[PDB]
């Protein structure tokens, strides 16, 4: 059986998100109290902010979209508020520079990622960025960010774009993984390409809790590489270089930003925080691999500096191949690498020059997205919350970012692993976490994610108590599937302007519309 109507053509390229997902959402809208079920702790106090890539045009601009990447899409940002045991709903777009551009011509202007020489020469001079990757809320304001330029400002409660820039950041870019220190408040990030495309220029940045620039440092990367995450100490911004090189001739040839480099070793280029000059930063390499996100950082009892990451053993993001056909062939014969979950030492007082020791394998496991208790953010931190290819439930010859079934909690002190599995036909996104209270111990808590019921055709929002990870306590049951994401955040009440007087919804007028004469009841009759 085939239906009749569905043989019938559409115009929409295949647009996938991260996930391999190919589903086009693109709603702009409110659900007023989310159906739940079990119980929504009380302990909740604030809104699951996530982020999804959700092409909202067919992105048909450049070679019939054939070429547009899972990190494309233009950024669509969907908020879960629990206040009292109630959860509401908000889903909107990004009023990008892009986003606008494409909405009022009814038409994708848009090439390749980070290629404007593939753009539409009315828009190759635009701001390009999608803002899909994450958010952040810092000095009471809302930022929707991506490495490809500065945030976007969105209002926290209705999503209504505000503005861009808020910090008035004088690179180009800001990276869309910021970190909030726990000692000083301070919003600690680098933007990459600082100068324009290919530029090998880094500035690094500490904004404080008022919103001012405190610290900065204007250096270099050794090539312009793909400087997505980083890690925060309590002396150092440590940032983590991915092997792909970007080169302004193949941008013109209208080839991708980015080609995967075999020739080039994972690089970490340490920052002392506040530091003088660029002859304070170090450049630090190990081997060929792809280390996607970092959990955190901190400086052990021997000052040196331990990261733990996710580590693929090759090309996670295969879409940007290699330049050479060598290369290309050893990216085939790699297939799916092998992925695990590691611990990095950095020890600042070594020699640089020197190859830095083979990480340690914390989890043989396929692991993504991890997120720690952000009360340790920039300390020494134990709790890790990771999202995980189940072991012996799991696929394995999955992509990376495409076989995420379940939840890991690993605990560094105790050494111990929990696990989460996501359920039969269902995925699971990067968890979030919230404490139990504001003195609780060290990832005591509840643990947010979005679940995709892919046999449901839904999407629903997992809640975890800590004390027993292998059990779901509540979930807010969408109608509706959304967009399997990129990052989210939790983001306590207490941070969030008007979260006492504003909802995600705007509340009807008071006074009835009706005269009392209209009522069908008479209380003589
Ligand atoms: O998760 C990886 C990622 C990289 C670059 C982007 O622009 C967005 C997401
Ligand atoms: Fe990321």
């Amino acid at each position: 059986y085939v239906h009749p109507t569905d043989i019938l053509p559409s115009g929409w390229p295949t647009a996938t998100d991260l996930s391999g997902g190919a589903q086009p959402r693109r709603f702009e809208g409110t659900i007023f109290d989310v159906m739940t079920r079990g119980t929504i702790p009380k302990e909740l106090h604030g809104t699951f902010y996530r982020i999804m890539p959700d092409y909202a045009q067919p992105p048909t601009y450049y070679k019939g979209g054939e070429l547009n990447a899972p990190i494309d899409g233009d950024g669509t940002v969907a908020a879960f508020r629990f206040k009292d045991g109630k959860v509401d709903y908000r889903q909107r777009f990004v009023e990008t520079d892009r986003f606008k551009v494409e909405r009022r011509a009814r038409k994708s202007m848009y090439g390749l990622y980070r290629n404007p020489y593939t753009h539409h020469p009315c828009v190759r001079q635009t701001v390009e960025s999608t803002a899909n990757t994450n958010v952040v809320m810092h000095a009471g304001r809302f930022l929707a960010m991506k490495e490809n330029g500065n945030a976007y400002e969105m209002d926290p409660h209705t999503l209504k774009t505000l503005g861009y820039n808020p910090f008035n950041l004088p690179s180009k870019t800001m990276t869309a993984h910021p970190k909030q220190c726990s000692v000083t408040g301070n919003l600690v990030g680098f933007g990459y390409e600082a100068k324009g495309l290919a530029t090998k220029d880094v500035y690094y940045f500490e904004v404080d809790p008022s919103g001012k620039v405190v610290r900065d440092l204007w250096l270099e990367a050794p090539w312009c590489a793909f400087i997505h995450d980083c890690a925060l100490t309590p002396n150092y911004l440590v940032l983590m270089l991915w092997p792909f090189e970007a080169n302004l001739e193949r941008m013109k040839a209208g080839g991708h930003h980015w080609a995967y480099d075999y020739t080039k070793p994972i690089t970490w280029i340490t920052i002392p925080r506040g530091a003088k000059s660029k002859d304070e930063v170090k450049y630090w390499h190990w081997k060929n691999g792809m280390p996607i996100h970092t959990a955190s950082g901190f400086e052990d009892e021997q000052g040196r500096i331990i990261i733990d990451s996710s580590l693929v053993h090759g090309n996670a993001f295969p879409f940007f191949p290699p330049d050479s056909d060598e290369q290309k062939k050893k990216q085939e014969a790699d297939g799916t690498p092998k992925a695990q979950f590691v611990r990095w030492t950095i020890d600042p007082r070594k020699d640089n020059n020197e190859q830095l020791p083979d990480p340690e394998v914390i989890l043989d496991t396929p692991s993504e997205f991890p997120q720690i208790d952000n009360r340790f953010m920039g300390v020494e931190y134990s709790s890790a919350f990771i999202n995980v290819f189940v072991p012996d439930r799991s696929d394995g010859n999955k992509n990376v970012f495409q076989g995420l079934n379940g939840l890991a909690h690993y605990k560094r002190k105790e050494g111990t692993t929990e696990w989460y599995y996501a359920g039969d036909n269902c995925l699971i996104q990067e968890p979030v976490f919230s404490p139990r209270s504001k003195d609780a111990p060290e990832g005591d808590g509840f643990v947010l994610a979005i679940v995709d019921r892919l046999d449901l055709n839904r999407s629903e929002v997992v809640v975890i108590d800590t004390r027993d990870f292998t059990k779901a306590v509540a979930a807010v049951q969408l109608p509706f599937a959304i967009r399997s994401g990129i990052h989210g955040q939790w983001i306590p009440g207490e941070v969030t302007p008007d979260f006492e007087t504003k909802g995600l919804v705007d509340l009807p007028k008071e006074e009835h519309w009706a005269p009392l004469s209209q009522s069908p009841y008479d209380p003589d009759a």
